[PDB]
């Protein structure tokens, strides 16, 4: 309830503005507890680079560097079943991740980029920036 003028109810419509609770939705809805897309699933790291050049060892010291990891694998082409597309890396623990897509994910280096994304599905609230409204560049 805005204002209430005592004369009508509502006629204008205004979406925008909303002071209560905020957040829309809940962070990936709310599941019974457990069902199949468990959090812990958190230290799963995509990485991808090169194609037939992917190597599990660059990115093994390179990613388990600031994460070691429990289990590593590379994602072949079912095509031709050879080494290519790109590879993974879960680290031991998912408390590692935050680590390797802080300092690892499009790890920009001199010769390379390290490319690394989460396997798990969700935690889809912030889009990459999404466009700006200016900030600098005048002289």
């Amino acid at each position: 309830m805005s204002q209430i003028p005592l004369v009508s109810q509502y006629d204008p419509y205004g979406q925008t503005a909303q002071l209560q609770q905020l957040q829309q939705q809940q962070q990936q809805h709310i599941p019974p507890t457990q069902m199949n897309p468990e959090p812990d699933v958190l230290r799963n790291l995509m990485v991808n680079y090169i194609p037939t050049t992917v190597d599990e060892v660059q990115l093994r010291q390179l990613f388990e560097r600031y994460g070691p990891i429990e289990s590593v694998k590379i994602v072949c082409d079912r095509e031709t079943r050879q080494s290519r597309g790109y590879g993974f890396v879960k680290f031991q623990s998912g408390s590692s991740a935050q680590q390797a897509i802080a300092g690892l994910n499009g790890f920009n280096i001199l010769n390379k980029r390290l490319k690394v994304a989460l396997a798990a599905s969700g935690h889809q609230r912030p889009g990459i920036a999404g466009a700006v409204g200016d900030g600098n560049g005048y002289l």
